[PDB]
């Protein structure tokens, strides 16, 4: 039975699927789906699956074909939905919850899915610098407060030594403090440009990081194990600092120490996550909203918009968090011309170096993120040789290895969050490069025990189905 095959492979693929293999899943799904292309379950399965690796426009795709094929399908307006509610495009989500209601449930549908998307429709629609609306010895620290604090106003190495074993025992730095690091690195970051261009001479070495996503217990795991950094032992890290993870505050004002502490030492380049879409959606700003106010999160917002884009070492070696361009005839004079201080386009150069991925075959595809593209080893061999440019290096998706080298190795990707979202079961990497040497050697390191909280404890109840 062709139709009976299909359903072998649908039960194969739901079994990978409860143990987190979704690669796998999804590849028996569209088995299934190849032999019976008439199924709106194999779609809505597949579409969780999509849901689940971050792939939403594949996600969206699938979950209209199986309302399509089945009008009653409910699970399809539910996966359609945390599909727009991934993208943040709440209203679409807010029309599908509406259509189960009146579908006659009193149920955890009715009161729970749509009302609550209503509210966030309608938190959203509310919206000077919020720089003006902050003083810095109006704010004063307690009787009490047995903690870190600035030496006259800057930062030092016992600050961030102090900090981080502060963080490491789940307590919290004072507000006053979080201002003044956020002020300063607003001020450092706003003077770069879009473009950061760092020499690494002769003897020199950097590590380069990928995503870490507020999971900080394996931010210290890293220092830990490749010692902490310093002008001689710099760092970048390539976007995706919070979200997903549960101590992105921890994460994020460390990063933010360390970088006023060595402005040409720590470098951070903006990842997708490093935006009001995905922060309002994925944790970081209900976790600064619980730990502080909804004022120091739109100040993390202004200061997120001044993150460069990317950075080119020695004119050989390009870094970004996502990948190249939708359009050919992309150079790095480009990069640096983009007004980066904002939120990023819908479509565009800025919204490419966020979000792309690269793809084995040639040419250019529409994402399966349902932003920006997916680009081709022609195209990336295009814009490496018209730049004289060796390969880049990027993360942005996650690899069980914790690195992955493509598109001929013209094309690196790298990635710093272990046992992504406490279930993955990935294995994590960071990159050595030297300046005799400018070519990557790849550590790989395992999670790391923290406190008992689950991943997006502080993100909306309503993306849990997409976890
Ligand atoms: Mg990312
Ligand atoms: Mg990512």
């Amino acid at each position: 039975g062709t139709l009976k095959r299909a359903e072998e492979l649908k039960t194969q693929a739901n079994d990978y699927f409860k143990a987190k293999d979704y690669e796998n899943a999804i590849k028996f799904y569209s088995q299934a789906i190849e032999l019976n292309p008439s199924n709106a379950i194999y779609y809505g399965n597949r579409s969780l699956a999509y849901l689940r690796t971050e792939c939403y426009g594949y996600a969206l795709g699938d979950a209209t074909r199986a309302i399509e094929l089945d009008k009653k399908y409910i699970k399809g307006y539910y996966r359609r939905a945390a599909s727009n509610m991934a993208l943040g495009k709440f209203r679409a989500a807010l029309r599908d919850y509406e259509t189960v209601v009146k579908v006659k449930p009193n149920d955890k549908d009715a009161k729970m899915k749509y009302q609550e998307c209503s509210k966030i429709v309608k938190q959203k629609a509310f919206e000077r610098s919020v720089v003006d609306s902050l003083d810095i010895e109006s704010m004063t620290i307690e009787d009490e407060y047995s903690g870190p604090k600035l030496e006259d106003g800057k930062v030092t190495i016992t600050f961030m030594k102090d900090l981080m074993q502060w963080y490491k025992d789940q307590k919290k730095l004072h507000r006053k403090c979080a201002y003044q690091i956020l002020v300063q690195v607003k001020e450092v970051l706003c003077k770069l440009s879009t473009l950061v261009e760092t020499t690494l001479k002769e003897t020199e070495k950097i590590t380069v990081c990928g995503d870490t996503h507020g999971q900080f217990y394996d931010l210290l795991n890293i220092f830990e194990l490749n010692g902490l950094p310093s002008e001689t032992n710099p760092y970048i890290f390539n976007g995706d600092f919070v979200d997903r993870g549960s101590f992105s505050v921890e994460v994020i004002l460390t990063l933010f120490g360390f970088k006023l502490l060595y402005p040409d030492h720590f470098h951070l380049l903006r990842g997708n996550h490093e935006t009001d879409n995905m922060n309002q959606i994925y944790g970081f700003e209900g976790e600064v909203k619980a730990k502080y106010t909804a004022q120091m999160y739109e100040l993390f917002s202004e200061v997120f918009e001044w993150l460069p884009l990317a950075q080119c070492i020695n004119g050989k070696v390009l870094i970004m968090h996502g990948g190249l361009f939708s359009e050919d005839g992309v150079t790095l004079d480009d990069i640096r011309k983009i007004e980066r201080n904002r939120q990023p386009p819908d479509s565009g150069p800025m919204c490419d170096l966020l979000w792309s991925d690269p793809q084995p075959q040639n040419g250019r595809s529409v994402s399966k993120r349902g932003v920006s593209c997916q680009f081709g080893p022609d195209v990336t061999k295009a814009f490496l040789e018209e730049n004289q440019l060796d390969y880049i290096i990027r993360s942005h998706e996650v690899k069980a290895e914790g690195y992955e080298v493509a598109h001929g190795g013209r094309c690196v990707t790298v990635f710093s969050a272990p046992n992504y979202c406490d279930q993955m079961g990935n294995k994590a990497s960071y990159i050595h490069l030297q300046g005799s040497d400018l070519r990557p050697q790849f550590h790989q390191f395992t999670a790391v025990p923290h406190p008992n909280v689950k991943p997006m404890a502080y993100a909306n109840t309503l993306l849990q189905l997409g976890m």
